[PDB]
Parts: structure tokens; C-alpha cells; sequence
DNA sequence: TAGCCACGCCTAGACTCCTC
DNA sequence: GCTGAGGAGTCT
DNA sequence: AGGCGTG
């Protein structure tokens, strides 16, 4: 009796956004009418819409449309949708390119034939270039070809870009708390539902929390429109970079750079600057900064470094947008000056200024530090004394390295085919530890999540919960998450540091039994084979260790979430555990990884780097 | 397989778009 | 260079 | 596109 998965999920999106009064302010009357028109359709008509909303947006032959779970004949349904003005028909098919596109290459031959001026053979593309030229000079004749092609192509439909645009913008908002926002969704096909979401949104159950918002992200329907535009730009840039179309990317960026400079002074930006960090990331300003970042990324690739340094300096001079990224920026500026512009004076100024900055953390901070000690203790440099300058000697403690071997066939080994990580697990089984988990960061994350679930989804912090389908409070990756909860956390961290290893085992089974299945961003329910396995692990890890890890994950999830060892292995009976970063022959330790390793040792834990050698 | 040409048929592999 | 696996239909 | 037979 239920709806198909795709419709359910689509409906969940609309519901969610529709019930925000703050968000409904950003749609005009005409627009809201289109939503209502949708709900006014038959289950069948809704089913067909979502189907094609998901598809790539373009003309579709009627003979290539077939969904039997919808209707054995689709003409009634199609009409309904055209009447509603959601779809359109060959009647409205006007553009020549569009018609030639819609044709099969065989049919494009027939048409190249019965039109004499055309040379019958070549590629679909070649023929389309032929036709599209011909018509641009002798347009009257173009009309005749258009006429005939349409006939030859037959009956056809296409989703209406007017109504569609509204559903995009709704989806965009749903995504500011979700599926573009749990890290950038490259929503191609013009703006759609991500696959994971399209499949499970309808069935997903979410944590219990209390929505309390007391600020507007957007000024008005124009602001949002300006934003959504920045978003589509940023995407296309990334998209370009991703397809190695670096030349096109440069344009798009420089183009967008102007756009951002034109906007300076607009009233809307004053309220933006004043927004707290965890919300400020949802503004044009932020996205344009994010764009500028990729821009230096692009410049660097085209080996245009003086330029790249300029931009880096811009970014670093303001403190309004993306402060988390300053670590990265400094580091990158440092490198570029030193390495590619070979310019030592500023490099030293750069390093010192960066290290001064409270915004730089973990990995990048260390990477800076090292460049300094490399620099101070270099001959062709020693003509100074300015990096002796009371550099608080941030040493990192060294850790037990180890080496094993496996015959190599991402690298794939044999023992049965396997990965580097599975190969190492084998070693540690025969080394006495009958248990092990390849979870990297997730393992530690889902413990921290089972151990602080209620403090996470705790009430009393303004603005972090905003609507129906969240999986985390919005402040989770900000300095403010800990600060906005210092009392309750300082408490719980203490209480874990002291707990007996039964308190732990119990604590876990509460959360597990209460929440098992609820979507939360830190917790992965199938990460552990059972609740039982989850309990063993915390027993071996124990209080002081767990508590210590949790402190960093609460204090700075932004800069800590990454760099945990690939493995946790433990022996069932001895209760001794081991934390293992598995390194192939062809990679090393990253700064983020070593900071962690030192840190886990100070907490007193069996930490080990395990290299693999191939044959 | 003598060596070269002329012509057209068939299909493997790449690619796009779609599905859950 | 990867962050999904797989199928079907089409082009050359 | 490009391998293959056949004329
Ligand atoms: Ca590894």
C-alpha cells in the first residue's frame, strides 16, 4: 500500500522545508503555488515527476519512457503533467540543436541523406555541426530541417525548467542542514537528490532534539537567490578542476571574482559579518571565499605562483570568512614563497606570523614549525638570528615502528586477494590479538558518540537545531561547541576518566539500546559486529584513554577528526590492545597522524606504525 | 598463403544514463 | 587517483 | 573504429 522509495524521500524533503516559517519567507506567491499544484496530482503523476526530476534534464522520446510500477500506458499521466504545466511536449520543441540531440545517429543519417547539401557520413557530432552551421546562414532552410527532424524524432517530453527550479531551491535549503551540507554535494543534472538520500531518506529515523532557532541566515528571497548562484558557480569550478579543464576553471573563477567584487557594500553583508561562525558559512561571502581558495588551487596548478601568493595574502588579511582555513593558507603561502619564489625573508615573516595565529592548529601548525627548524638550521640561511626567536621547542615523541611483508598482486595483495589493511590484521592475529577493527577515525568517533550522545543532542544552545532531519548540532565542528557546553562536558570527561570498566560497558549499552539505528553523524551502527564487540573494546581502552581522546574530539573535531590510526586490534583474554597505522610501501606519516600518535602514547596506549613490503 | 585494391558486414569495448 | 556496483542501450 | 571474408 505504501509509496515507492523515491517518492517517499522526495516528500520528506518538501515536508521538512515547508514547515520552516523562516524559510517559507524566501519564496514568493507564484512559487508556493507550484508546490501546491504538485500535491494536487495523482499518486501516479507525482511518481512520474520525481522519476524525471531525478533523470538528466533534456528531451526524452516517448518510446524510451517505461515505468510499469507507474502505468502500463503513460499518455494519460503525461497529459496530466503537461496540463499542470510541469512537463512539456514536442509542440514546444523549437531549438534545432535540441532536436538533433534527441535523434539517434541512424536517424541523423536518414536526414543527412534526404537533404542533398549534406555529406552522409561522419560522427553524430560531425553531422550536428553540419546542420547547425547550414541553418545559421540559410535559416529558412533550417526551418525545413527542423520541421522534418521533429517528425522523424516523434513524440517527446521534457521536465519544465521553471517549476523544476523551485524544487532545486527547496532541496538546497534542506541541504543546508543535510545532504550537501554533510560535505559538498556535486548535484549534477541541475540539482537533485543524492543517491544515498533518495534511497533512505524515506526510511531514516533521526535523533531526538529540540529545534530552537533565533536568527535569520538569509535577508530575503534575493539573498538566497544570490547564495544559490554562488553555490552553482563553486560547483562548476570544482567540476571543471575535477575534469582537468583547468583553462575553463581559471575563467569561471576570475569571472566569479568580479561577481564577488561587484557585491561589496550591499546591505545584506553587514548582517552576515555579524552572524556566529557556525551560521556564517551559509552566506555568499563564505562561498565566495571558498571560491577564492579553489582559485589559488587552480593558479598553483598552472604554475602561476606570484598570483597565487597575492590571493593567499588577501584571504589571510581578513578574519571574517573561513578562519578554519587559515592553517591551510599560511602553510601554502609559506611553501610557495620559500619553494617556488625562493624568497627567504618573507618566508620567515610568514612562518612567524602564522605560528602567532591562534587559528592554526594540529597538522598545519606542526608543518609550519618544522619549516622553521629546517630554515634556522640551514647554511645558505644562517645569515640571521631571527628564527632562534624563542621558538617554543614543540617536540613530538617518537613511536614504535615495525615492518612486515606480503606478496603484492589501490594496491591489492594476496595471502585470497586483500588490501594492505587486511594483510596487517593477519599479522596481529598470529601475534596473539584475536580481535581487530579497520575503522580508522570512525571507530573512535562512534565511541565518542555513544559516550556523549545526550550531551551532543542536549538542549539550551541557541540556533544549532533548526529543523526536522539533522544528525548533529550545527556547532559541532566549531570552537563554540565545547565552550557552549563547558559545564556538562568537563563533568562527563572527568566521570569517564575515573570510571571502572563496568560503568563504561553499561554507559555504552544505554545509548546503544536507546538509539540503535537513529541517523547520527559520528556514529556508524554497523561499524561494530554487535553491541557485545563494542563493550569488549571499551573495556580494554578504559577510562583515562577514552576520556583523553574525547577531550580532543569535543574541543576541536574540526582539526582532529582526521589522522587516527587505520587499526585497533586486541586480544580477547589478555585484554591488551594495540593501535596501528598501516603504511604501504608508497606512503608515509602525515602531520595529522603523528600528532595523534604522540597524543595516544601520553595517554599510555600501545601505538605502532606497521609498514608493508611487497614481493 | 603473390600482392594490392574495393566493399560491406559484424562485434568488442567504451561511454552515457539510469537504477536501488 | 579514490570516496557504489551494476546493467542496459548506443555509438564507432 | 577496426577486424574479417569475399569479390
Ligand atoms: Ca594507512
Amino acid at each position: 500500500t505504501g509509496h515507492p522509495y523515491y517518492l517517499r524521500s522526495f516528500l520528506v524533503v518538501l515536508k521538512t522545508v515547508l514547515e520552516n516559517e523562516d524559510d517559507m519567507l524566501l519564496f514568493d506567491e507564484q512559487e508556493k503555488g507550484i508546490v501546491t499544484k504538485f500535491y494536487q496530482l495523482s499518486a501516479t503523476g507525482q511518481k512520474l515527476y520525481v522519476r524525471l526530476f531525478q533523470r538528466k534534464l533534456s528531451w526524452i522520446k516517448m518510446t524510451k519512457l517505461e515505468y510499469e510500477e507507474i502505468a502500463l500506458d503513460l499518455t494519460p499521466v503525461i497529459e496530466e503533467l503537461t496540463n499542470a504545466g510541469f512537463l512539456q511536449t514536442e509542440s514546444e520543441l523549437q531549438e534545432l540543436s535540441e532536436v538533433l540531440e534527441l535523434l539517434s545517429a541512424p536517424e541523423l543519417k536518414s536526414l543527412a541523406k534526404t537533404f542533398h547539401l549534406a555529406n552522409p557520413n561522419g560522427q553524430k557530432q560531425q553531422l550536428v555541426d553540419a546542420f547547425l552551421k547550414l541553418a545559421k546562414q540559410r535559416s529558412v532552410i533550417g526551418a525545413v530541417i527542423l520541421k522534418r527532424a521533429k517528425a522523424l524524432a516523434g513524440q517527446s517530453v521534457r521536465i519544465c525548467k521553471g517549476p523544476r527550479a523551485v524544487f532545486s531551491r527547496i532541496l538546497l535549503l534542506f541541504s543546508l542542514t543535510d545532504s550537501m551540507e554533510d560535505e559538498d554535494a556535486a548535484c549534477g543534472g541541475q540539482g537533485q537528490l543524492s543517491t544515498v538520500l533518495l534511497v533512505n531518506l524515506g526510511r531514516m529515523e533521526f535523533p531526538s532534539y529540540t529545534i530552537n532557532r533565533k536568527t535569520h541566515i538569509f535577508q530575503d528571497r534575493d539573498d538566497l537567490i544570490r547564495y544559490a548562484a554562488a553555490t552553482h558557480m563553486l560547483s562548476d569550478i570544482s567540476s571543471a578542476m575535477a575534469n582537468g579543464n583547468w583553462e575553463e576553471a581559471k575563467e569561471l573563477a576570475q569571472c566569479a571574482k568580479r561577481d564577488w567584487n561587484r557585491l561589496k557594500n550591499h546591505p545584506s553583508l553587514r548582517c552576515h559579518e555579524d552572524l556566529p561562525l557556525f551560521l556564517r558559512c551559509f552566506t555568499v561571502g563564505w562561498i565566495y571565499t571558498r571560491i577564492l581558495s579553489r582559485f589559488v588551487e587552480i593558479l598553483q596548478r598552472l604554475h602561476m605562483y606570484e598570483e597565487a601568493v597575492r590571493e593567499l595574502e588577501s584571504l589571510l588579511s581578513q578574519r571574517i570568512y573561513c578562519p578554519d582555513s587559515r592553517g591551510r593558507w599560511w602553510d601554502r603561502l609559506a611553501l610557495n614563497l620559500h619553494q617556488h619564489l625562493k624568497r627567504l625573508e618573507p618566508t620567515i615573516k610568514c612562518i612567524t606570523e602564522g605560528l602567532a595565529d591562534p587559528e592554526v592548529r594540529t597538522g598545519h601548525r606542526l608543518s609550519l614549525y618544522q619549516r622553521a627548524v629546517r630554515l634556522r638550521e640551514s647554511p645558505s640561511c644562517k645569515k640571521f638570528k631571527h628564527l632562534f626567536q624563542q621558538l617554543p621547542e614543540m617536540a613530538v615523541q617518537d613511536v614504535k615502528h615495525v615492518t612486515i611483508t606480503g606478496r603484492l598482486c589501490k594496491s591489492v595483495f594476496v595471502m585470497v586477494l586483500c588490501s594492505v589493511e587486511e594483510l596487517a590484521l593477519a599479522h596481529y592475529r598470529r601475534s596473539g590479538f584475536d580481535q581487530g577493527i579497520h575503522g580508522e577515525g570512525s571507530t573512535f568517533s562512534t565511541l565518542y558518540g555513544l559516550l556523549l550522545w545526550d550531551i551532543i543532542f542536549m538542549d539550551g544552545i541557541p540556533d544549532v537545531f533548526r529543523n526536522a532531519c539533522q544528525a548533529f548540532p550545527l556547532d559541532l565542528c566549531t570552537d563554540s561547541f565545547f565552550t557552549s557546553r563547558r559545564p556538562a562536558l568537563e563533568a562527563r570527561l572527568q566521570l569517564i576518566h575515573d570510571a571502572p570498566e563496568e560503568s563504561l560497558r553499561a554507559w555504552v549499552a544505554a545509548t546503544w539500546h536507546e538509539q540503535e539505528g537513529r541517523v547520527a553523524s559520528l556514529v556508524s551502527w554497523d561499524r561494530f559486529t554487535s553491541l557485545q564487540q563494542a563493550q569488549d573494546l571499551v573495556s580494554c581502552l578504559g577510562g583515562p584513554v577514552l576520556s583523553g581522546v574525547c577531550r580532543h574530539l569535543a574541543a576541536d573535531f574540526r582539526h582532529c577528526r582526521g589522522g587516527l590510526p587505520d587499526l585497533v586490534v586486541w586480544n580477547s583474554q589478555s585484554r591488551h590492545f594495540k593501535l596501528v597505522e598501516v603504511k604501504g610501501p608508497n606512503d608515509r606519516l602525515s602531520h595529522k597522524q603523528m600528532i595523534w600518535l604522540a597524543e595516544l602514547q601520553k595517554l599510555g596506549a600501545e601505538v605502532e606504525v606497521c609498514h608493508v613490503v611487497a614481493v
